[PDB]
């Protein structure tokens, strides 16, 4: 007689379920791991189309590693979600799901039953959260100096040679320009643009953005100081109704009354745009040839066919609102910038309107010698970003190089000691779960973690320095607040509370049933 | 029990991903090097269809051979930026790059660790910067003594025997010809025509554009001097109204009514052409076959259907505007040429558009005897124009022959020597490693490169010659600016930076991870 | 091109090698794990010929599977030592192993370094056997009492209900049987005969040995009381001379003349045999129809083409010379029984040669009602005997349950305090590694191993009782010699040697290279 | 593993290089050769 379950489908019970997910966690951290770091190392994934991607990246090695295995699936999200909330820390989140759930195995080895772990875990978590609001600091949103730090560090986690100080001012003054009336940080508001050129140090900020575009006509002004800016959404074309209409003509001359009443509503059009003072014009449609003469004729410069991503972004930048009726444009709604100029930036002829007053929207243009070395320094820049963002926005930061997961581990295990029975165990591997974060940073740089961990500590230790901990490039444990090696409490809210779920998730666990 | 990591994939770790992307960087080096310098040798490569390209250009070998490893392609990204921001010196660039990856491998080798490689890489790239600021010499835009013996020296590099005084002397006038009004220099607005004919020698500089047309009838002159020149966008037909309109009939005798309003407009369209005190016109689109005839009645020289890019190159030569209605076309949007001329070359009839008063574009005409002759002639004439271009931007030359680089590395070794630590010996690798091209020179030529090292380097010491180089040609160490031997300061900088930066990038490297 | 090492070949490094071994080991271990004590569980293995296997037997388990995985290989070579030595314990040292290992994971992923490990696991294993030889009881290889104790106990560890006293006495008086006169006990010297029968109840011991025989001649008598043995190894036939001899007959009557002298010869043997006073022969090789009439007529039993090896049990047991040489048969080669008898046993005819007064070879007659319930229970009589004679060669047994690792682990970790550095770990490490017993045999009588383990610890703390075990009949922790469960020293200190040094020597590997 | 320049393709350095062009270009001129001047024969080729 039949199988129930179907015959075609690997299923892995108790402890083999509970190994199987264990181990492909705890590989998953292991490969972004010695990544880690200001000393980590970096990879270089090749796909299938033989594409090329190196990087630091936790989140971005991750993702472009086609991982099948479905617990590992289950850890990437720690990585993803921490991307999308913080924007930095997406390898230390990894590793410390993966450490859980290695701390986890020994105690299931030992009889601890899942469920027991799992609120040991839970309770860890918690304790961890209040733990971490005592720990950090206030910071103003407007506190440049320590957003520079922010800034800096996050680079540096990629490596020592990306921090220049130059770059994180750049970087903070682009954020803090598009910081909104609540105190809110759009990082989309932040625009990338990728080119090559001289070197990283040409990296610039824009006051304004680049448009993708060349003037509709040679004839028109390529240079314009103190740009007055229409932003058009409807085409400077002949308007026709919706209701299908068609002129018949029964006297030859009627052609050329035709003709040109088509072409004096083109002139019109173009006199409405010049009566509002505009000497620049974004069109998102067409603009038709004839219209294009007559602009150019009044000496003003036109682009057309503009991506709506590109108006949206230019009304955010000059402070011009996209009008969607060329008789309702008015003064009112230009823009200003201090220079709209066509231009070839490594070959490539573009628009840059940029020295805008305040705006809203601004463009990150990164350069570097080569197409890979510039996507690095983007997802250098885009960390930065998604921090500075953070501490704009919370105003809340802690100490780094490990030093505020030992602090964690310490109290952990003080709480620890208040914990009836099992569960202190689950609460206790918790807490020396946080310190794979100071361990690794170590080993990476090429340090003895066991020595190295003795240390920060005992530098913790008997209400001594929560800020405390090793300066990978010193070799000794020191003030990381005084150094300045600093970042948003919310890296470290998130990594913890993601770790923390995801692995409870996966402990739950004791059937996996796989198909095909 | 199912893998973690996806089974399809290929890894190397540690040593083996270092010797992977060093040795394939280093291969990729080793293919171009016997290219480089005047006593360099070519390839000829074979493609799938088995066509053939034969040159002695380094990006262009780099390109045209089918690579498809990971590190080796970052190293082709070094040619390839060299190509765009500079226009010669592709192949030092690459070959730096090799020697640097070579350097660093002796350093990890004896146990140096990567980011203290890449740390000394930084450091000595950014004092080799400051250092060539010094050593380049001032240089001015139009001087043009200076800029024809940077453009005999770029031609050089492909073989002397290539560089002839007429050819450099004609680059230097087609660069010089189209420098904006910023003091830059677009390479696109130099064309580039290639024509098979009696000799190399027979490649000249036309101030003006050659448009691949023949006038549209041939009842037109053949030839216009001091000629008026007429550029339309818009077809010369009957005009279409855009919202549709249909003619009714319900008399016999209107039937001829319509048909001669026709042609009554079309007759006018050319008499406001003729008015404009045009003889040339050349019109984007079409023109119907009865305007045709009466622009022949009138003496005007037609082509239709011209490219859109021709449309342009044309404008900026003749100074016209393109013109979107020719009811608006006016005396003053005419162009102006000495010589407008259908006439054959290699067979082929085209429109010649020569002796332009001051032409913003202009075009070299390659000749020579072989399709393939003239494929490597073009090539050194695009080296030339770029360097040309460089020193009329930058103002900054420096000497060749591999002299700079012989004293960037001795100041280099002399700012090694107060570098503590490890990172001492990464700086003073990068020292030893820009020497590949000296040596590369020599080799090249037949010499003793360890022989003539020792003779440059003497001649540098003791604050001697900056300028002293190994002339391949007399076997003899001499002033090679005195020689005549110079090229732009952005060569060197350039070429410098994208090494140092690429191979740090690709030292970074501890893991490969390859799907598929 | 080409590769150096082979392209065919498999390669895990440093991580990944400990890893695989280390996984390899503790799957092996968990395999057997379950079966471990009186309230472990059996397994059914089947192979590809479709033979089945049923046993609680370690070694038997690890042997009957495939199992092809290298570092695995290695430790069922532990379980074939345990086998070969001891008889008992096969499950035990195998499952320390793997603990050994597990414990060894935890501290590589701290990053202590692999010898310190292994240094680590040597101390403590060295220290173990000297306090395993201060934890032993001495006892007397003739306290029948003790070895019964000793028999039962063994025996029980496949199940109480296969532990009858009236099986573990049999054991006892078969092993005193056969000890040597150097208080040896050789196992081989233990017949086993499996017999399918109405009970297992029905097994029983036989002074003496079982031939699978008939007797040559039904004239021959069926059954002999106290038998007098003649044991040949030389055929009862025509004896033959070594050179090539050859009759030649040229006299007609002189064929019956040879005729007559070889039967006569073949009479002189039997009168020479029957002189000896033998009364039942057993001969290795052929005995001529003719002697078999003779000898029938005498009244002597014999069987013909007798094994090697039973010939030789033979004369262990009756104390007969096996002589090579008829003429030289003398009565002081011939053995003593209390009854030789040919019997049918499960329809099989069988000589029996029973109640021998000194055998020095006995036969153990198992009995079932099915082959595969008689199989296992000889896997229990092997058990029991080896264990039966390690107490006679040794004189020294433990308290079992568990008890004697609780102690043992207990001493060395008041051991490992002394130990300076990062070995401390190790033997930590070791120390909790042996309580994987005491764990496991509380699991598998379905108890709380954690309390259970509190509880056994605290009754061997301050001057305790080193014999107080869990009791897994009671559920309490009780002194186990006063309960009578106790094991050889040798099952212990073996399975600890093995255990440590098979997990030092796979410890040690960082580099699996694997063909095909 | 793996190679840096693509596996499928040949190769010819240095004399080899030389000899394959000069050949090839020797063989082609000789092609022609026989049908050089007044007393030269003709080819009928068949595609
Ligand atoms: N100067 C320093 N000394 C010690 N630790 C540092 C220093 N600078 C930064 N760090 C730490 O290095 C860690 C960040 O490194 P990084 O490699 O970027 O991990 P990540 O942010 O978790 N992953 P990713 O999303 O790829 O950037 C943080 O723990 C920092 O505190
Ligand atoms: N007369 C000379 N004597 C010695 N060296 C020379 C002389 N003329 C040019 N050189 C050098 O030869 C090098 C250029 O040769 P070349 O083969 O073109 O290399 P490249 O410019 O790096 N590659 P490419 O992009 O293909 O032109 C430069 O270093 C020049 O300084
Ligand atoms: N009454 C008991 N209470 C607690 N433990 C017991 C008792 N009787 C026996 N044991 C233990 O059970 C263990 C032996 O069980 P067993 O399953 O035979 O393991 P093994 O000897 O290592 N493997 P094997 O070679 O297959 O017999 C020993 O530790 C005994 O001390
Ligand atoms: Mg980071
Ligand atoms: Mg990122
Ligand atoms: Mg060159
Ligand atoms: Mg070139
Ligand atoms: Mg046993
Ligand atoms: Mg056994």
């Amino acid at each position: 007689q039949p199988g129930v379950l179907p015959e075609n489908m690997k299923r892995y019970m108790g402890r083999d379920a509970q190994r199987m997910n264990i181990l492909a966690g705890r590989i998953i951290a292991e490969t972004v791991r010695s990544t880690l770091g200001p000393k980590g190392m970096d990879k270089m994934l090749v796909d299938d189309l033989g594409d090329v991607v190196v990087t630091n990246d936790g989140v971005t090695i991750l993702r472009e590693m086609s991982v099948e295995h479905p617990a590992a699936k289950m850890l990437i999200e720690v990585a993803k979600t921490q991307e999308k909330e913080v924007g930095d820390g997406t390898t230390t989140a990894v590793v410390v799901a993966g450490e859980l759930l290695r701390k986890a195995e020994e105690l299931l080895d030992q009889n601890v039953h899942p469920t027991i772990v799992v609120k040991g875990y839970q309770a860890a978590a918690q304790k961890a959260q209040e733990l971490l609001k005592t720990i950090a600091c206030e910071v103003g949103a407007q506190d440049k100096e320590i957003l520079t730090k922010i800034a800096m560090t996050s680079i540096t986690g990629k490596g020592a040679e990306k921090a220049k100080e130059k770059l994180a001012e750049i970087i903070v003054e682009a954020v803090s320009a598009v910081v909104d009336d609540e105190g809110k940080v759009d990082k989309d508001l932040i625009k990338i643009e990728k080119k090559s050129g001289a070197s990283i140090d040409d990296t610039e900020l824009i006051k304004g953005v680049l448009v993708d575009k060349e003037r509709v006509s040679a004839q028109m002004p390529k240079k314009v100081t103190d740009a007055k800016i229409a932003l058009l959404n409807c085409a400077i074309e002949i308007k026709e109704t919706e209701t299908d209409a068609e002129i018949r003509i029964t006297d030859p001359a009627k052609l050329m009354e035709f003709i040109e009443q088509e072409e004096k509503m083109l002139k019109d059009m173009v006199a409405e745009i010049k009566a509002s003072g505009a000497n620049v014009l974004f069109c998102q449609k067409g603009i038709d040839d004839l219209a294009q003469h007559y602009l150019a004729k009044e000496g003003i410069v036109a682009a057309r066919r503009v991506k709506k991503s590109d108006m949206e972004k230019l009304a955010k930048a000059t402070g011009a609102n996209v009008i969607a009726a060329i008789a309702a444009l008015s003064a009112q709604d230009l823009g200003d910038a201090g220079l709209v100029e066509e231009r070839k930036i490594s070959g490539d002829s573009m628009i840059f309107v940029e020295e805008c007053k305040h705006p809203k929207a601004v463009t990150m243009l990164i350069r570097g010698t080569t197409e890979h070395v510039i996507e690095e320094v983007a997802r250098a820049v885009d960390d930065a970003v998604g921090v500075v963002g953070c501490t704009i926005e919370d105003g809340r930061i802690v100490s780094g190089g490990g030093s505020t997961e030992v602090e964690l581990s310490m109290k952990l295990r003080e709480y620890a000691e208040g914990i009836s029975g099992r569960e202190q165990l689950a609460v206790r591997a918790f807490a020396d779960a946080l310190e794979v974060i100071p361990r690794t940073l170590a080993e990476n740089a090429g340090l003895d973690a066991i020595e190295i961990l003795v240390k920060v500590r005992a530098a913790h230790a008997s209400n001594g320095n929560k800020c405390a901990g090793l300066n990978v490039f010193t070799g000794a444990v020191e003030d990381m607040c005084e150094n300045g090696v600093v970042e948003p409490l919310r890296v470290k809210t998130q990594a913890i509370q993601s770790a923390a779920e995801s692995t409870e998730m996966l402990l739950r666990i004791d059937d996996v049933i796989a198909a095909e």
